């Protein structure tokens, strides 16, 4: 009724959708990137709107508030829980989905970049490399992730252990709060710019584009892949990576993938094999790394390569929006603080990994530049000490298949407990996983006690900071999902 009524006057009808618009399927689905979340079971949006410009975003949630009806923002669409698109509980909402918003203006020389938050990760990076073949950014490894929820969460990648996460460095934003005011640095003043900059997303206002800094990178970078079965001396191998990988230079970054009895040392270099097989000699030798390994290319090349293995394709790997690839998905994150005994890597190479439903396991060695800022200078508090992420990933490709893989993801986190982190047990925000907790909602508001459980998880002791902010900025609780930063008030 009235909040379309709203709309219509402010925003070109062909970029408004109801259930009943023959295209809303269509927009809907165009970048859930989760089989689970796209099957009509799911709780759809009343509305989406589609801006193309930011006094599309200022009316849609002036309306919003006019007659309360919330906004879940979608850049990339690729939130674990789709929390971007549906509700947990059937609910009225609207999506605002920002994928028309996708300019990226690269400024070569004053090494800075300013772009909009449904530009794709590939696509920023294809613009950076346009201006420059040694300028990078430290962002994802997956170019199909949106820009906004990638940086609201955080965001890293390969280039974590040099740059850190993309957050920090972001400096500026454009940001629409919860008034449909629109806002920069300067007026939101430092805790409002401080929490948006990985506080997660959603939670603090609609960015619209964000002004990063440009990076060097050399002109040639170099990777390896290299598989150590067990029989090969995984085992060994692994325990020894787990405390030499922190400690790298911060030009070397060694993650591993496992998803069986068997490790895959995966290797970016911010230099050549000529120095690199020297410094693996010195410091890894124990992996057996030689010229023969080596593959060298420019930046941008090693994304593709990394992600997928392709090394021909540029503009077709780095510039899609077909969205072709969409698994039935489950995901969990843990950081580890202390080194495993070399009978948990057994257990998980041997037998974790080799049960009914078993994921993938994914192992990001920390240290260095990421390690190297204090815990509470940007919400992300998995910094000093840190030896290394997990991440465990799993797929499948049938609507029944689920069981095996669900039971799994909750079993090996179990077995997990002892070995990583607590007290609280850390996860990454932009892994969200819904079983670490949710929010409960008392007289329309989110309440601090319920957002803490999880809370604290994603952001240890910069919870408290972030509620208060989220209390000084949307008091009313206007922007919010089930598991976003609850207000902490007066
Ligand atoms: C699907 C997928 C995700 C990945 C992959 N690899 C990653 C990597 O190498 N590094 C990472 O740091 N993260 C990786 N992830 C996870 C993604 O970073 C997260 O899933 C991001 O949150 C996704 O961002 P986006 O694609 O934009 O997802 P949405 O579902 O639109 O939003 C997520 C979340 O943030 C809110 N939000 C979106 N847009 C905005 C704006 N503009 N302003 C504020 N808040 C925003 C949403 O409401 C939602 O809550 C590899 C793969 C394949
Ligand atoms: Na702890
Ligand atoms: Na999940
Ligand atoms: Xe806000
Ligand atoms: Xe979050």
């Amino acid at each position: 009724e009235d909040f379309l009524g709203c709309l219509v006057k402010e925003i070109p009808p062909r970029l408004l959708y109801a259930k009943s618009s023959p295209a809303y399927p269509s927009v809907l689905g165009q970048t859930i990137r989760n089989s689970r979340w796209s099957s009509p079971d799911n709780v759809k949006p009343l509305y989406i709107i589609t801006p193309t410009q930011v006094s599309h975003i200022q009316s849609a949630v002036v309306c919003g508030r006019r007659h309360t009806v919330r906004i879940r923002v979608r850049s990339g669409g690729h939130d674990y829980e789709g929390l971007s698109y549906r509700s947990l509980q059937p609910e009225t909402f609207a999506v605002v989905d920002l994928n028309k918003m996708r300019a990226v203006w690269v400024d070569g020389k004053a090494r800075t970049a300013w772009v909009d938050s449904g530009a794709q990760l590939g696509e920023l990076y294809y613009a950076i490399y346009k201006a420059s073949p040694t300028l990078a950014f430290p962002a994802g490894v997956c170019p199909t992730v949106g820009v906004g929820g990638n940086f609201a969460g955080g965001g890293f990648g390969m280039l974590l252990r040099k740059y850190g996460i993309a957050a920090e460095n972001v400096i500026d934003v454009k940001l629409v709060d919860a008034n449909g005011k629109l806002h920069d640095k300067k007026s939101m003043g430092d805790d409002h710019f401080w929490a948006v900059r990985g506080g997660g997303g959603e939670s603090f206002g609609i960015v619209v584009a964000w002004q990063v800094k440009l990076l060097p990178v050399p002109p040639t970078v170099t990777i390896f892949k290299i598989s150590k079965t067990v029989s090969e001396g995984a085992v060994d191998i692994i325990n020894k990576w787990q405390v030499v990988a922190p400690q790298l230079p911060a030009d070397l970054m060694i993650r591993i993938i496992a998803q069986g009895p068997k490790a895959t040392f995966e290797a970016m270099y911010l230099g050549t094999c000529k120095t690199l097989t020297p410094l693996m000699s010195s410091k890894f030798p124990e992996l057996g790394m030689n010229p023969s390994h080596c593959n060298e290319m420019s930046w941008i090349q090693s994304i593709p390569f990394v992600h997928l293995g392709h090394r021909d394709a540029l503009e077709d790997d780095l510039l899609n929006r077909q969205n072709s690839f969409k698994p039935f998905a489950e995901y969990k994150s843990d950081y580890v603080y202390q080194p495993f005994p070399k009978t948990v890597w057994e257990q998980i190479l041997n037998t974790w990994l080799v049960k009914p439903g078993a994921g993938i396991m994914i192992f990001d060695p920390y240290g260095a530049t990421i390690s190297a800022t204090p815990e509470s200078a940007t919400p992300f508090p998995h910094r000093k000490g840190v030896l290394f992420n997990i991440q465990y990933v799993n797929y499948w490709f049938a609507p029944g298949a689920a069981a095996a893989p669900l039971s799994w993801s909750k079993d090996i986190y179990n077995y997990m407990e002892p070995y990583v982190s607590k007290n609280p047990r850390q996860a990454y925000a932009n892994y969200r996983d819904i079983d670490l907790g949710r929010n409960e909602v008392v007289n329309d508001v989110s309440t601090y006690a319920s957002g803490k459980v999880w809370g604290q998880k994603y952001f240890k002791g910069n919870f408290e900071r972030l509620a208060i902010t989220k209390g000084k900025v949307d008091p009313t609780d206007y922007f919010r999902n089930e598991q976003s930063i609850p207000p902490l008030i007066k």
